[PDB]
C-alpha cells in the first residue's frame, strides 16, 4: 500500500471512533497522520509485545484530545488494544478513554489532555535518558541510547509551560527531544491569527533548539527528510514546523475549527472516505495494511538485541547492571527500610531545634548515598528550600549527575519532573516555596492522578515566614493539597517527623508526597518508642491523660509546640487534656478504625485544631461542636513572632478557645 | 546634584531602610535606580498629589520584591509616603510592605511579588488604556493618551506567564507599553547561566516586541536615548535590555547573589556610602535633593492641562464625558439594579432547564447594553465557555470593542485581567474550564488579595461534562477556591440562581466573584417571593416542613434537583425533611448568626451534603454526624449519565444514604 494509504488507515479509525462514540476530536488524528506514519514506520524503536522495554524510545501527544490518533497507532502496529477497545472508545471503563491515561493502555507513556504538560512531561523523559546514559553506559557498553519525540499544538505553544520547559530543554542540550508542531491555524474560537501571531521558530532558535521550517505535514518525503535531519543535529533539541490541514480528507470541515473537537457527522465521514480514497467500512482495515503497520516482529528483534547488550553490560559491570535493573523496576534498596529508621531514631534520641526545611535537607543527606535515583532540584530556590546535600551535583555540570537547578520555573519543573517519574530508574524531588505550588498546581493534580512518585518539597509554609508578606504566606494552600485525591501531604512538626515523611514519600510506590517545611525553628518533641514508631501513621497522641479525655488538641507542624503549651496550662488546671499530632491527615485516615479511635475517640467531640492555615479544612476533624485557631485571612508583612500574636496563635488565646468550648460541653 | 547622585538617594534609602528591618531585597533596587531616575524624573507623567488622576501613566514593578525601590520614588517625588513610614519597612501595618500592595500606599498600581504577574498586570494596563482611548477619544479630544512602563528581572522573564502575556501583547500592538528588563545575570541559585541561556531579545522580536539590545543602565544618557526611540515606536510593545549590575555600589556583594535577598550588613553599607560619595546619613535627604527629585509642580501643571481638556470634551460630548467618570470611578449605572432586579424576576417566573453555562451567557446578553464597561473574554473557548453576545467584539478587529480573545493562556489572562480592574474605566470578565482554574490559580488569589472586581466564568464543573475524563472533570477545585479568603464562588442551580450569581458578581466592588457552570441542563426550582430574594444571601431553605426536619439535604448546583427528588420521596414517606441550596458558600458565612440558625438550625445534625465535588469540604456544614454525596476520587472517561450513576448521584443512592443516616441516628 502506499505510505498515503497508511496514513488513511489512522484517519478512518479516528473519524469512524469519534463518530461512534458522538464525542471527541477527530481533526488533530486527521491532520497529523502522514507525519504519524513516517515517525512511526520509519524511526520509532519499540516493541508492542514489551511496552515496557527499559530502552524503548519514548512517545508523546502533548495535544492529547487528538487521542484516537495514539489509539489507531498502537492499535495498528500490534499492541494489546483490540478492535473492540476502539468502538469502545469514550465508555465507561474501556482501554480507549477521551484522553490517554498511562496504566489504562498499553503503549501510553504518559497522561495528557492538559495543554502544554505533554511537552513538559516528554523533556523530562529526554532528561531521564540523558542522566541515566551517562550514569549507566559504559566505553563499548551504551545500554541506554534512546529517542523522545513529542507531538504538540498551537494550544501547547501558546502555553506559559512551552516556555518553560523548552528555555530549559535548550539550556541541557537535549539532542534525543523531537517535536512536531501541528501547524495548522486554527484553534477552538477559529483562525489563530486574532490571538496567535509568534514567530514560533524564531522564538525557539531564541532557546537553543534547531528549528526545521516549512515542512509539508502532508508529504511523506518532506517529512523523513526533516526527522533525519533532527537525528543528525544531537546537541540541540529539535522542532519540526509541520504545516498541516486539520481534518485532512473533510471536503467541508478540512481546516475548519468545526473539525477540531465534535464527530463530523455520517455525511461528511462519507464524504471523507470519497476525498481519500478509502474503500474500508468503519472498523475494517485489510490484511495488507496490517501487515505493512505491524511492529511485532521487528520490535522483538530490537529488544532482543539489547536484551543481548544487557546481558554482555552485566557482566563486565555486574553491580551497574543489578543497579540499572532495580531503578528501571522502581524498587527500593533492600537495607533502605532498616537503614532509615535506625537514621529517625537516631534523631529522636538527639534532639535538634532545627527548622523542617534544614530537617529535610539533612534526611536527603542521610537518603543521599542510599538512594543514587534521586534526580532532585528547585525552582531558583536552593539555598533557600536547602535541597542540595553534599553529594548533588548539577546535571548542566556533569551529565551523570544527580540535581537540576530548574530556574524560576515551577509548573515546568513539576511536569518535567513527571516525565522523570515517568521514565523509569529515577526518585525525583522537586522543590519550591509552599506559595508557588499555587503555579505549578495542576502538574501536581496530574502526578497524582497518573500515580506517580515524587517529592514535592515546599518549605516556608506559613506566616512563620515573617516579613515577605501575604503574597508569599501560605493560608490555604495545604487545605488544597489534602483534598487532592491520591496526594500525601505531610506538614512535621519537628526533625523527626520530617524524616518520617522523607521515608513514606521515598517509599510509595503509587504516588506522590508534599512536604510542608518551616522557615523558622521547630522544637523537638519527647516520645516513647510507640510514638515514634506512630508518626508514619499520620496522626498519633503526642501528650495525653489519664482515662478518657475531656479535651483534645490537634496540632501540625509549628503549631504543635502552642497545643503542647496550652495543654501542660489546662493539665495543672486538672483538665484531662490530650495533644494529636497530625502530620499526615492522609495517612491517618487510611489508618484501621480502632487506632483512629485509639487517637481521636468519637466520644470526645470537645476538640480544638490549631494550625496558621485556613480554618475551614479542621471541620472534618472537629465537627460542628469544636474549636479551630487557624486564619481566616490573608497574612501580613510583619516580623513572624508579631504575627503569630496578631492572628492568635498565642498561649492565652488557644486556652481560651478550649475553656469556651469545655463551658459548652 | 548629577544624575548619579539623584539616583544614588534612591540606592542609599534602599540598602538603610532593608538594614534597619533586617529583613528584604537592597541588591534590585540598587541596580536598577539610574534607570528609575531616568524614567521618573525624564519621562513619567504623574501627580504625587493625586494618585487616582484617570490619564497618568502607569508603572509596574514586577520584579516586586525590590519595594524599597517604589518607596524610595514616591517618597522622594512627593506621595504622601512619609520618611516614617520608611523607617517602618516590613513591620506591621506600616505602608511599606515586604512586597508592594495596591490600596494601602499612595501611588502603588498593583500588588506584586509572585513573579512574572507584574508584568502580566501591566499587559492588562496597556491594553485597558488603548481601549479606552479608542472608545472615548473624539477628533480634537484625546482624553485618554498614557503609557504603561513596567520593570522586571530573569524571574519574570523565566516564568511562563511572560511567554503568554507578553506573545499577546505583540498581537495587540501595544505601542504604549515599555518594559525595561533588569538585565544582571544574577538570580537566587547564583549565576544564571546555568540554568537561564535564552536569548531574550530575540525571544521577544519573535512576540512581535521592538527591543533594544545592550544598554548601559547605569549611563543616564543612553537610558534616555532607549526611551526616546521606544517612544517613537507607536505599534509595537518596547523591551529595554538593561545591564545592570545587582547592588550598585558595593564593593564586595555588587553582582552577587549576596545582594539579593538580605541586608547588605552595617560594615558594607559604610563602604558603599564611600563608594558611591553619599555623605547623607540614614533617612537623611536634603533639601536640594528633594527639590530636584519632587514631581508636586509638574504633575499639578499636568493634570491641571489634562482637567482642562476634559472640561472641553464634556462640553462637547456630554453623554460621553459622564460615562467615562462614571466608569473610572467604578460605580454602576443608576438603573442597574431595578433592570437586573427586572430580568430575574423574569426568569423566576418563566421556567427553562438549560445548563448555567447557556444561562450565563443569557445573564451577559441581558446585562451587556447596560455595562458597556465590560471588558470580557475567554481563553480560546468562546464556543464552551458561551462567553460571547450580541453585542461582542474583538479588540483585535477593532479597538473600541470590549472582547479578548486571550488564547490558550489560562494564568495571563487572569492576571492581565487583574490589570484591567486596577486601571479603572472597565469591568473585566475571564473564562475557561473549571479544572483550568489550576493554571490560573495565583492569579485569582491576587484578584482576592487587590480586592479587585472581575468575574471568573468557569464553566464545565464536574462528571457532568462527560467523555473528556479525569483530567478535565473537577473534583477538588470549588473546595479550593471556597477556602481562598475574599474569594467569592457560586455554583447555581438554575438559570434563576445563575442571573443572581452574575448580578451579585457586577455589583461586588471589593473582590472577584467566580461562577461555577454546567455543561447540562438543569431543572428550574420553584421559589415563593422571598426564596427569590434569599438566593443572595448564599445559602437558604428551598424546600421545607411543618416543626424540626429530622433531616436536611445541603445541595449546590446541579446537584440541587437530586436533593429535591430525593426530599420529596422521603416526604412522601412521612419523614420530616428539608432542602438547602447553597449557590454560595461565602456569601452564606457573611450572614448574621440568626439567619445562618434559621437556615442550618444547630438542633438538627441529620445533614446530607449532595455535591458532585470533593465530600471532605462538606464537614464543615454537616459535622460529624451526617452524611455526604460526594466524590472521593478522580473521575472517569464516559457519558455524564453513567458516571453520575456509577458515582453514586442517583435518587435510589441519595434516599439510602439518608435513611442509612437516621437508622444510625435512632439506634
Ligand atoms: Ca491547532
Ligand atoms: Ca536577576
Ligand atoms: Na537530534
Ligand atoms: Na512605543
Amino acid at each position: 500500500s502506499s505510505r498515503k494509504e497508511l496514513a488513511n488507515a489512522i484517519r478512518a479509525l479516528s473519524m469512524d471512533a469519534v463518530q461512534k462514540a458522538k464525542s471527541g476530536h477527530p481533526g488533530a488524528p486527521m491532520g497529523m497522520a502522514d507525519i504519524a506514519e513516517v515517525l512511526w514506520r520509519d524511526f520509532l524503536k519499540h516493541n508492542p509485545q514489551n511496552p515496557s522495554w527499559a530502552d524503548r524510545d519514548r512517545f508523546v501527544l502533548s495535544n492529547g484530545h487528538g487521542s484516537m490518533l495514539i489509539y489507531s497507532l498502537l492499535h495498528l502496529t500490534g499492541y494489546d488494544l483490540p478492535m473492540e477497545e476502539l468502538k469502545n472508545f469514550r465508555q465507561l471503563h474501556s482501554k480507549t478513554p477521551g484522553h490517554p491515561e498511562v496504566g489504562y493502555t498499553a503503549g501510553v507513556e504518559t497522561t495528557t489532555g492538559p495543554l502544554g504538560q505533554g511537552i513538559a512531561n516528554a523533556v523530562g523523559m529526554a532528561i531521564a535518558e540523558k542522566t541515566l546514559a551517562a550514569q549507566f553506559n559504559r566505553p563499548g557498553h551504551d545500554i541506554v541510547d534512546h529517542y523522545t519525540y513529542a507531538f504538540m499544538g498551537d494550544g501547547c505553544m501558546m502555553e506559559g509551560i512551552s516556555h518553560e520547559v523548552c528555555s530549559l530543554a535548550g539550556t541541557l542540550k537535549l539532542g534525543k527531544l523531537i517535536a512536531f508542531y501541528d501547524d495548522n491555524g486554527i484553534s477552538i474560537d477559529g483562525h489563530v491569527e486574532g490571538w496567535f501571531t509568534d514567530d514560533t521558530a524564531m522564538r525557539f532558535e531564541a532557546y537553543g533548539w534547531h528549528v526545521i521550517r516549512d515542512i509539508d505535514g502532508h508529504d511523506a518525503a518532506s517529512i523523513k527528510r526533516a526527522v533525519e535531519e533532527a537525528r543528525a543535529v544531537t546537541d540541540k533539541p529539535s522542532l519540526l514546523m509541520c504545516k498541516t490541514i486539520i481534518g485532512f480528507g473533510s471536503p467541508n470541515k478540512a481546516g475548519t475549527h468545526d473539525s477540531h473537537g465534535a464527530p463530523l457527522g455520517d455525511a461528511e465521514i462519507a464524504l471523507t472516505r470519497e476525498q481519500l480514497g478509502w474503500k474500508y467500512a468503519p472498523f475494517e482495515i485489510p490484511s495488507e495494511i496490517y501487515a505493512q503497520w505491524d511492529a511485532k516482529e521487528a520490535g522483538q528483534a530490537k529488544e532482543s538485541a539489547w536484551n543481548e547488550k544487557f546481558a554482555a553490560y552485566a557482566k563486565a559491570y555486574p553491580q551497574e547492571a543489578a543497579e540499572f535493573t532495580r531503578r528501571m523496576k522502581g524498587e527500593m534498596p533492600s537495607d533502605f527500610d532498616a537503614k532509615a529508621k535506625e537514621f529517625i531514631a537516631k534523631l529522636q534520641a538527639n534532639p535538634a531545634k532545627i527548622a523542617s526545611r534544614k530537617a529535610s535537607q539533612n534526611a536527603i543527606e542521610a537518603f543521599g548515598p542510599l538512594l543514587p535515583e534521586f534526580l532532585g532540584g528547585s525552582a531558583d530556590l536552593a539555598p533557600s528550600n536547602l535541597t542540595l546535600w553534599s553529594g548533588s551535583k548539577a546535571i548542566n555540570e556533569d551529565a551523570a549527575g544527580n540535581y537540576i537547578h530548574y530556574g524560576v520555573r515551577e509548573f515546568g519543573m513539576t511536569a518535567i519532573a513527571n516525565g522523570i517519574s515517568l521514565h523509569g530508574g529515577f526518585l525525583p524531588y522537586t522543590s519550591t516555596f509552599l506559595m508557588f505550588v499555587e503555579y505549578a498546581r495542576n502538574a501536581v493534580r496530574m502526578a497524582a492522578l497518573m500515580k506517580q512518585r515524587q517529592v514535592m518539597v515546599y518549605t516556608h509554609d506559613s506566616i512563620g515566614l515573617g516579613e515577605d508578606g501575604p503574597t508569599h504566606q501560605p493560608v490555604e494552600q495545604v487545605a488544597s493539597l489534602r483534598v487532592t485525591p491520591n496526594m500525601s501531604t505531610w506538614r512535621p512538626c519537628d526533625q523527626v517527623e520530617s524524616a518520617v515523611a522523607w521515608k513514606y514519600g521515598v517509599e510509595r510506590q503509587d504516588g506522590p508526597t508534599a512536604l510542608i517545611l518551616s522557615r523558622q525553628n521547630l522544637a523537638q518533641q519527647e516520645r516513647t518508642e510507640e510514638q515514634l514508631a506512630n508518626i508514619a501513621r499520620g496522626g498519633y497522641v503526642l501528650k495525653d491523660c489519664a482515662g478518657q479525655p475531656e479535651l483534645i488538641f490537634i496540632a501540625t507542624g509549628s503549631e504543635v509546640e502552642l497545643a503542647v503549651a496550652a495543654y501542660e496550662k489546662l493539665t495543672a488546671e486538672g483538665v484531662k487534656a490530650r495533644v494529636v499530632s497530625m502530620p499526615s491527615t492522609d495517612a491517618f485516615d487510611k489508618q484501621d478504625a480502632a487506632y483512629r479511635e485509639s487517637v481521636l475517640p468519637k466520644a470526645v467531640t470537645a476538640r480544638v485544631a490549631v494550625e496558621a492555615g485556613i480554618a475551614d479544612y479542621w471541620y472534618k476533624y472537629v465537627g460542628l461542636n469544636g474549636a479551630i485557631v487557624g486564619m481566616t485571612t490573608f497574612g501580613e508583612s510583619a516580623p513572624a513572632e508579631l504575627l503569630f500574636e496578631e492572628f492568635g496563635f498565642t498561649v492565652d488565646n488557644v486556652v481560651a478557645k478550649a475553656k469556651e468550648l469545655l463551658h459548652h460541653h
